[PDB]
């Protein structure tokens, strides 16, 4: 395949990922995958595999 | 397969995820993928598999 | 296949998944593809497989 | 297949998904496919498969 | 394949990810992936297996 | 003249003057004379005078 | 005159003047006497003069 | 004049003004006399003269 | 004039003006007399005089 | 005049006056009296003449 990506900004401000807690408990931010972040951002991702498993949980609690 | 991106901007402001979380219990943010952010903002994701699986889940309590 | 994808624009301000929690309990944000976020924004996916699964859930209790 | 997305905007304000919680207990989002979000926004997905399941619930309690 | 990433900008401000906690307990932040972050930003993943395992949790507590 | 007051109690539990203001604008407590507030609670006042003004109001605006 | 104020108790909660007051604006207490809180609370108050004034008012706005 | 205050008690939890303001713009708690707080609260006042002003407000605004 | 106070307890707690406040603008506690506070409290005044004023305002404004 | 004051605690607990900002912009407490603070708290005060002025304001603006 063939992916082209031209980009032609004057300014620019990107925010990501952010995450603020006051006086709290128990916060989770999960990310099952990549964090990829930019005035250009290109991600590719390929997974070959009869039994490919992807799991993504903020938490588990037993008892 | 072919993809073109041409973009063109003068003033971008993005922001992708964000959380706040004030005096709380038990917050969550999950995310199965990629987080891509960007002025451009690309992601490609091929899967090949004949059992492949994706969860996913804020959280689990047993008991 | 083929996919072009152009724009132009001046001023762009984009958000993509926010989240604000007061005084809360249990508050689940579950997003169970890619996030992607941009003044240009584009998303491929590909799954190939005879008994694929994709499982979103935000939360389990059990007793 | 083609696909062809121009687009030419001089102010673009986008939000995408966003969530308020006060004083609440056990507020959800799920969403089971990609969020994706732009002043210009494509999304392409391709499932090919015997069996596929794609399954989004809220929450699931027992006992 | 073949992939091409071209980018001009004059200005760009680039954060990637941002935790603040205050007075909290228990804050997680975990990315499964690579964290990819900058005015231009590639990123590139291969999996080849058959039983490629991806697991991503921010916290376990039993008992 | 005489007060006697007696009093015999085994659990109390007493509120005096309580607000409670969410999200408005210009709420007003205004009590003229004194607050007193116990498990027991006795007040006396006396007042001597030809031309004794008592005035409360709860707010005044013009133009 | 004479007081006489006896009290006799095993458990005593008392609360006086409280006030709580979210994202509102401009809210007012007064209180033209004293404040007086106790498990046992007494006030007195003698006033003698031909031209006593008391005046309480929330708040005064003009123009 | 006589008073007499006799009080007996085992267990006395007694607040006396409280004021708890979040987010808010212009929160006044005024008091024009004493506070006097206690398991065994006793005031007294006398005012002699024939002119005596007494006077509590909240706020003020000119133009 | 006589005054008798006596006063017995096991365990008293006593607050006397508390004030609590969050990322508000501009919060009063405005008192015109003295703060007395205790297990056993007791406060006099006495005010002699043809035009004694006494004034308790919050806040002034003007332009 | 004669004031008796008699006391018996095991245990005494007493707060006075206690303040609390946090991330407010500009928080005023202003007592005009005495603060008196004991497990035994006895304040007297006497003012003898013809145009005495008690005047307690949390802030004053102009212009
Ligand atoms: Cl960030
Ligand atoms: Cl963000
Ligand atoms: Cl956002
Ligand atoms: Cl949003
Ligand atoms: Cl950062
Ligand atoms: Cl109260
Ligand atoms: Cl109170
Ligand atoms: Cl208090
Ligand atoms: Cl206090
Ligand atoms: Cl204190």
């Amino acid at each position: 395949g063939v992916l082209y990506v031209g980009s032609k900004t004057k300014k620019g401000v990107v925010h990501g990922v952010a995450t603020v807690a006051e006086k709290t408990k128990e916060q989770v931010t999960n990310v099952g995958g990549a964090v990829v972040t930019g005035v250009t951002a290109v991600a590719q991702k390929t997974v070959e595999g009869a039994g490919s498993i992807a799991a993504a949980t903020g938490f588990v609690k037993k008892d």
